[PDB]
């Protein structure tokens, strides 16, 4: 399901990940990916500056909205170190872009978060297919597992 | 409870939905009222430029985000002529606003769609509180539902 190159792309959202963990974000990063392979757009969370809807795939999905057709859009991949929370996956299905990939599930973070006791997100952590039925996703990457748990603790978990 | 006050900013939201369908639009309005009842911003659905993801809601909550305090946002409220989709929803939520009010519910409109032989929306018909489960929402209100029944007929009736 997960393909090699499918590992390496969501190696560089973990990357991705790490610099808004070093710059004071919060550990999410995601890459926009044509269906030759070539990276279109790669961004980060950015919700420092105070606007909490500043998740990478948003971006993702406007900048695809702004910049490709809709035949280019429903044949390119997104690639996400986290699950896309509600508001990233409907903005997904609504300008119409095409595969998920995901390294780790919005269900593991929840459940890593109350074994750390901190505070739930105010946005339900509900799988992608609720909210965006027709898209195809996959994940997690078990490989993945790992780090993540560290870089979501480094944050979440004091 | 929609108290009278409610009902005229859910009219206000009716006007700026007829003003996206004069001007091409999808129609959706929403505004953004102070606990003062001070009106803090107005938008509609501007979506015809082909940014699928330009919501009036979602235009108020990334406003809010720059504009208030958390404080003052968590005790705004939201007026809309159509219930949050769950972008929308999601996006009010991470930016901690208060009380929804909404005239027509998603469920309301997905019916009507479904009547019309209307393509159905790529994303689920949620309600509010799946996606966001502590937010206060009211509505829908019976005496605007065949008002927004007709915008909703013309702008997806066939
Ligand atoms: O930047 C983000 N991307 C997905 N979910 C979340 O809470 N934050
Ligand atoms: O502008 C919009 N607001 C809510 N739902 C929708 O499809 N569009
Ligand atoms: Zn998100
Ligand atoms: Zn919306």
């Amino acid at each position: 399901a997960i393909s090699d190159a499918d590992l390496k792309y969501l190696r560089r959202c973990v990357d991705l990940a790490r610099e808004a963990l070093d710059d004071g974000d919060e550990p999410f990063g995601s890459v926009l990916v044509d269906h030759t392979g070539t990276t279109l757009f790669e961004d980060r969370n950015r919700v420092k500056d105070g606007d909490a809807t500043a998740h990478p795939e948003f971006a993702i999905a406007r900048w695809a909205a702004r910049h490709l057709t809709p035949d280019r859009r429903a044949r390119a991949t997104v690639y996400t170190s986290g699950e896309h929370c509600p508001m990233c996956a409907a903005a997904h299905a609504w300008v119409g872009l095409g595969r998920i990939v995901y390294a780790t599930s919005s269900a593991q973070l929840g459940g890593w978060l109350t074994e750390w006791g901190a505070q739930a997100a105010p946005v339900a952590t509900l799988p992608i297919n609720t909210v965006a039925p027709g898209v195809v996703v996959d994940g997690p990457a078990e490989e993945l597992a790992e780090t993540m748990h560290n870089l979501y603790r480094a944050k979440f978990g004091r």
